[PDB]
């Protein structure tokens, strides 16, 4: 039924009903003459639209000129205003097909142009001058996208939001820094002064006597890779002695991601897919770029944190993935000038930091939280639903929890797995508590720890890998209807065990968390 | 309602309704006397049972040895029997409540308790002497779980199946060849002729020159680590060249993940976790190995295939182990007889062996393959859902398909996608293809190849990795209900490209790949 395709909490009207549309340089001042459809040249008649959102952050991420997507310019975001009352219709699907045949309409005629007719939408509009559509923009994001009529679309008034190109600023800096207004803490960071900051620091670093004559040292011609990375790594290893890099040494220890051999492989990769023609340009070196692995080293990006968080690291780590890069371009061919290190290399990282900062100052699930999965040492588990992650509470009776089990290629074990539990409000049954290994129900031994613990190992050796996946299920019963207290609990996370490895001396587990919920 | 929890299409009656129950050693004669509820001492009041199968096969496996669960002596399956008429009555769910509330029942008294009671059996058991529950038996099984009331399984009617001690075989070699009925190839081995080729390769493997000369070269003290480990590395290459070998060696040269220094590894931690008293207990032997990682190298097993497929193999691979052992026990410790290597160390592999080529030999999904992740180079790729993995075909008209992307820690770039294409059968629809991470949608630019496939880079840079996550939406569009026919497509693969690599002195992405079946 037309419920089936149609949210109506989600529909509604307005007066005077606006939205945003990111816009391309050099339409930014003639956009805001009228919408009005392109020339001729689509993928789907049902769906020709003009195309808005709810969302001005969102809608700044379709501005940039679509011959350099990457890194080239973006114009800006105008609002675009509905004269008098508009119904919003909400969907369901995007499907015109079952939107068509659901709502009794025609489906003969495109979708899109059905919504800008005038039997349409006194039928739909509940007293509006026209309708539009909503949908879901993006999984994992709460924006609204509408689709416009184009006719109907005559009708908006436009008006500037903003125009990134009048801010002045270099690459796509007014874009991302527009984009930081869309609010773990934040990386809000000023790439102006990182800039300032970065040259001023390359300057400074190749004035060291150290430096300098670790400078001289390089063999300055083609050679192995391997040597190219020892010899880099030498030369970071130089650097990071010097002050105006003590910040950077402090944070590279915390983690073996940001050790000189990572940075030694990035700039070697990076010096071996950048020739000539490619260091001249900004797109095809940021193309280029933005396909190696590696980057998190430079970036300081590891375990879900960016710990390259102040513009004093981000600049120091730069500057002197600059002067590696430069020190790797001659290691690895005759035929490119080493300003490459100085000029697009810096633009284009640059951009790259912009855009995956931008990415983890947005809302998202941890791995291991709902269902992303956890992966670790090879291994993948993943609550099977959302609804599996939440234990409920304040009932009695029982609930079941189903966690999907595999690893990468070799045949991994499965130790156990440590639960949660809490006498009377939660717990164990051990009976219907088991682990399906590609089919085969393996049922456990369970002992209590403590008193908020309890640990459970198959009771026939449990492998997974490639071809062989695991359906881990919980089984908890509740003999009170009290309901569970945040501290009955010491964490937050049924502790899947995999194989046996020594940490510091000590014979632990791989462990794969995943998260839960206490509600109700 | 009741349909909700109760399945009518596979609920029934039968005359003579049987089904098997596994039995621990010690009870395979005394339960044929008859069902009967053991002695007091659960986890859930409602859901007290006698427990049986429909599959023969899975019985086996609850027939081991409760005080030796892992190694232990199985004991066998018996048939049990109702007399007369039986209705099965299918379960949807196995909550007792939901159950309860459902079927208009009690929920005051067990579940159990009123199944058996005459009331709830002239009311559902449509002229049934007696009623019994069924179940779902796992995840990734077809088998079917009978859940029996107490007091109505007093009138079952017991006999043997399968002794499994009576073939007097050794280990559990008599409960896996059974289960091996049950039915890539597969892999049904004699493990009495492994067992025998298995000492047999070892005498004789002790006795070459080459061999014995390389024994006393060893330290034959403790020693670190690595020195084991390179000392392993060498008897290993030694050891291969003898002719005795000769077909494991030419599997060994076919995959890294059997190179001699994954077994050296494999020994030194073996002989690291195994100290006397373990080594005179099978059990305790058996729950050490079970929780190493690196057994895929002894096993032969990489990439979803058993490579060791062979007796002869086999038994090479578990000689070389074997030996390779008995050298590694004096490098690591002083306190241990190296008749380990010979005993238990054989007998518990084995029973690693038979584990594991049980579970290949069931039905499972391939990596990238309906729910089922593609884990590689650090992503995790996977169908949203399982209607997702479907094309449908044979209409004018849309899908879309999600397909949910991450990686394990620090960001790692996703390049493109390579998509089928047919020309009016199954088109890329490029306005509504995209791609969202952690909410940001970012739209696709696409190029044909050839004729039958389409590729797509994303419009800005994608990153994902722990706390950034993708839903890659892919829309195709249909312009002709005729339908596709399996050679218009050189894929059964969309290819979401990762990090640019060298494979072989040639530059290439990452492949993550997610397999689609065309129907309808």
């Amino acid at each position: 039924g037309a419920d089936d395709v149609v949210d109506s909490s989600k529909s509604f009207v307005m007066e005077n009903f606006s939205s945003y549309h990111g816009t391309k340089p050099g339409y930014v001042d003639s956009i805001q003459k009228g919408i009005q459809k392109p020339k001729s040249g689509n993928y789907d008649d049902d769906w020709k639209e003009f195309y808005s959102t709810d969302n001005k952050y969102d809608a700044a991420g379709y501005s940039v000129d679509n011959e350099n997507p990457l890194s080239g310019k973006a114009g800006g975001v105008v609002k675009v205003t509905y004269p008098g009352l508009t119904k919003v219709l909400a969907l369901k699907v995007d499907n015109a097909e079952t939107i068509k045949k659901e709502l009794g309409l025609s489906l003969t005629e495109p979708l899109m142009e059905q919504v800008g007719t005038e039997e349409f939408i006194k039928r739909f509009g509940d007293g509006a001058s026209r309708v539009v559509l909503s949908l879901p923009f993006a999984e994992g994001s709460s924006s609204v996208e509408y689709i416009n009529n184009w006719e109907q679309a005559k009708a908006l008034s436009v008006e500037l939001e903003i125009n990134f190109e009048t801010r002045g600023k270099r690459g796509q800096d007014a874009m991302y820094e527009y984009m930081a207004q869309a609010c773990l803490s934040c990386i809000n960071l000023d790439w102006d002064v990182i800039r300032d900051k970065t040259k001023t620091k390359i300057e400074s670093l190749k004035e060291h006597g150290p430096i300098k004559n670790k400078m001289s040292e390089s063999p300055n011609k083609t050679v192995s890779e391997e040597k190219a990375k020892q010899y880099l790594e030498e030369f970071h290893q130089t650097a990071l002695e010097h002050p105006e890099l003590s910040e950077l040494k402090t944070v590279t220890g915390t983690n073996p991601v940001f050790a000189g051999a990572n940075y030694a492989a990035w700039a070697v990769n990076v010096a071996q897919v950048i020739d000539s023609e490619t260091a001249d340009n900004l797109e095809k070196t940021t193309a280029a770029l933005s396909i190696l692995p590696g980057i998190g080293s430079v970036m300081g990006i590891a375990d879900g944190a960016v710990h390259h968080n102040t513009e004093e690291i981000v600049a120091q780590s730069i500057a002197l993935s600059s002067l590696m890069v430069a020190q790797a371009i001659p290691l690895v061919g005759e035929l490119v000038d080493i300003g490459f290190a100085a000029y697009n290399f810096v633009e284009s990282i640059i951009n790259l930091f912009q855009v995956v900062h931008n990415s983890y100052n947005r809302p998202a699930y941890s791995p291991g939280h709902k269902t992303q999965p956890f992966l670790h040492d090879g291994y993948a588990v993943s609550w099977n639903t959302v609804e599996d992650s939440i234990i409920r509470t304040g009932f009695q009776g029982e609930s079941g929890h189903d966690i999907k089990i595999t690893a990468e290629n070799t045949p991994l074990p499965i130790a156990g797995v440590l639960l949660p539990t809490i006498p009377g409000k939660l717990d164990v049954n051990k009976s219907k508590t088991h682990i399906s290994v590609n089919g085969r129900k393996i049922r456990m031994r369970c002992r209590a720890i403590d008193g908020d613990v309890t640990f459970c190992r198959p009771k026939s050796p449990v492998y997974v890998g490639n071809g062989v996946h695991a359906n881990l299920h919980v089984a908890f019963h509740r003999s009170s209807s009290e309901k569970i207290h945040s501290n009955e609990i010491s964490s937050d996370s049924i502790g899947v065990l995999g194989y046996q490895k020594t940490v510091d001396h000590t014979k632990v587990n791989s462990k794969l968390s995943l998260f839960f919920e206490i509600k109700s």
